[PDB]
């Protein structure tokens, strides 16, 4: 999976 945040 992937994810990210900003």
């Amino acid at each position: 999976t992937a994810s990210n945040s900003s």
